[PDB]
């Protein structure tokens, strides 16, 4: 009837359906050949009995506490970054030890990654090096000197990339738009003549320009069969001659695929002309490179990737491998995009065994405690806000011009 | 007197661009020459009702296009033949041959196109119990007109030469005196490799130093010297411009609404 979170269970109320809904977690938390009651004559049996639930009696009963608590991840206040360009904000973000470096290192440590730290300290998240690599950043423990341990030279690597911005609607501005390397496409001029006694607005001149590309591929197969007969006869005047007859047949099959993409652009002018007058018009089209600056305020999200090998003594992956494999996983720190990359979705769905496909958070709660994981995940998912300035540029764009001239009396 | 003193460094200026003041642009008379007719149309709009009517339309459109494509094909073929000889009644000795064959083929294609179009319409309003004539014409002609404006001037700056053996500012610091070319854009931002300001501002990030090492220049000459030199280099320029426009084989049109005639 009600969802049961395994971290709230207590062997002092528990329905048979509730016990069956969360079965593997309850079986794993009891000793082998242990028998404890549930409710209304039902009891649950431990390992060695294959977790069978059968009618019985017992004085030791599982019991969900009268008033359990909600285990949601808390929401913290936003972190403010000093204003600058996109790269300055990223640099300021990835160099904060107390707000960024420690929580992510602790998250990697809690999930079972190995050697999250440098050689000059004994604690997680200490002696970490930050480097700029391509469009992202890499954070890894310092590897200078020596270390003592099995594969202590294989430090876990944390990578940050794909930064996105959620703008405030009323903050965006942009400056002057400038053009360079202009090339003419086509122009048109014309006149609109009105010789009636009333104003007229039924005029139209339109210029359009299109470009396109296409591709295709084809495969063909076939067969052929032929029979030939040859003989020789003597015919009058022709004398000896050779006569040959051939009959053939063939079959063929073909298959094709393709595609295309078209780009278009048009300009129109529709002037209103006074009575007994005329008006000139002109339309131009160009190709040019465009540039302009901008500024805004937004919220910053990014992708978080953890790379390393999982500890032999225990890790949080749902299959619990024990051969120290190399692992990669990506989280999206921000709005929901997918189930495999959402921490909140996996955390909220930990009461359904069939939804546990990537990480086992109940194992982490057992290992470290509920409040520790809650605070760590709250610090990890803290919102970030900053002011941004930047520059836009693009090559081979379109530029147009439409003009309506002054009227000339007739 | 010097090692390769005859190889002087060359400075080149090109690609001038203008940022106009919005309220300064003007142009003069537009003139046409070498006019060639395309197509014309005339017509009448008749209104025999008791109210004014505006539901009329005449439209003329002209289109041109080009296209291209390329194709590659490959294939294989296998055949087996058997030949024998037999004696058959009346036919006597004869030769019988049987052949069986198979083939395969693969193909790939690419292409593209570009279309140019232009149209003219007239939609007159006709009074009750009257008629109105219309006419539309299309021409090809060469166009010319003068103009003037005020703008800001930007350009591309290119340096060509070889780098000194005793030390240079390139981030790999070569020492074999190679020939070098590099282009700066003196004006609005277009790219990272050609922006002095972006490279100067990002000198505190070692991973962003990919073209020039400005910290080396600051060590060699001092902060204020480089600041003043770069400030003088990037000074804005303004001027007034007059010019002439011309183009060949453009479009020229004409649309007319005539006077009403009572019915």
């Amino acid at each position: 009837a009600e969802p049961v979170y395994p971290d709230q269970l207590r062997l002092f109320p528990v329905n048979r359906e509730e016990a069956q809904s969360v079965k593997s977690n309850i079986v794993g938390m009891m000793g082998q050949w242990q028998i404890s009651g549930l409710a209304n004559g039902w009891v649950i049996m431990g390992p060695g009995y294959n977790g069978e639930i059968k009618p019985g009696t017992a004085s030791n009963t599982w019991c969900y506490p009268t008033n359990p608590v909600t285990g949601e991840i808390p929401t913290l206040s936003a972190l403010d970054i000093p204003d600058g360009d996109e790269v300055d904000v990223q640099w300021r973000l990835v160099h904060d030890s107390a707000n960024f470096i420690k929580p992510t290192s602790y998250l990697a440590h809690y999930l079972g990654y190995a050697w999250v730290g440098g050689n000059h300290s004994q604690y997680v998240g200490e002696d970490m090096d930050v480097t700029r690599d391509g469009d992202g950043w890499v954070i890894r423990g310092n590897n200078d000197g020596g270390c003592d341990g099995y594969r202590c030279g294989d430090k876990t690597a944390i990578k940050v990339s794909n930064f996105a911005y959620n703008l405030d609607p009323d903050s965006f501005k942009h400056g002057d738009v400038t053009q360079s390397d202009r090339q003419l496409v086509k122009t048109v001029v014309g006149w609109a003549v009105n010789d009636s006694d009333t104003p007229q607005s039924g005029y139209d001149v339109t210029l359009r320009y299109d470009t396109a590309t296409n591709w295709s591929k084809t495969n063909t197969y076939g067969l052929s069969e032929a029979v030939t007969t040859k003989n020789a006869f003597k015919w009058p005047l022709v004398g000896e001659t050779e006569l040959s007859i051939e009959i053939a047949a063939n079959q063929s099959w073909a298959s094709q695929n393709g595609g295309s993409t078209t780009t278009s652009l048009s300009q129109s002018v529709r002037p209103t002309v006074p009575a007994r007058s005329k008006i000139p018009v002109k339309i131009e089209l160009y190709k040019a490179d465009i540039s302009y600056p901008y500024e805004f305020k937004a919220d910053v999200s990014y992708d978080l990737t953890l790379s390393g090998f999982l500890r032999w003594g225990g890790n949080a992956w749902y299959t619990h491998p024990d051969n120290r494999p190399n692992w990669n996983h990506t989280f999206v720190i921000g709005p929901y995009k997918d189930k495999a990359s959402s921490i909140r979705y996996q955390w909220d769905k930990r009461y359904i065994p069939g939804e546990v496909k990537w990480w086992d958070w109940n194992w982490t709660i057992q290992q470290n405690g509920l409040s520790t994981m809650q605070n760590n995940l709250a610090r990890v998912l803290r919102p970030v806000r900053a002011g941004i300035t930047g520059d836009f540029s693009a090559e081979s764009q379109f530029a147009g011009n439409i003009e309506i001239g002054a009227p000339v009396p007739l």
